[PDB]
RNA sequence: AAAA
């Protein structure tokens, strides 16, 4: 049903938090807090996520079992060494 | 928003 849409959401967000993307993604990194977190609502505004859903609860559901990204409350970060990535605001 |  929505299983395919959730897979697309998960994979897209896992790409944003990949090392390959992060190395050059200064916008994403300058929006991180000191722990590497971004609000999920910021990620939801990225155009490829908007190209899938505007349902925030579905995004949370899609990411619940991700090994690449860590969800903490309303926030998301790369699970591995998130502190490598923040940039000054 | 050259997959912020």
């Amino acid at each position: 049903s929505q299983e395919l849409l959730k897979d697309y959401i998960k994979r897209q967000i896992e790409y944003y938090f990949s090392v390959d993307n992060l190395e050059r993604d200064f916008f994403l990194r300058r929006k991180m807090d000191a722990d590497g977190f971004l609000p999920i609502t910021l990620i939801a505004s990225f155009h490829r996520v908007q190209a899938l859903t505007t349902d925030i609860s579905l995004i949370f559901a899609a990411l619940k079992d991700s090994k690449v990204v860590e969800i903490v409350d309303e926030k998301v970060r790369r699970r591995e060494e998130p502190e490598k990535w923040p940039l000054p605001p």
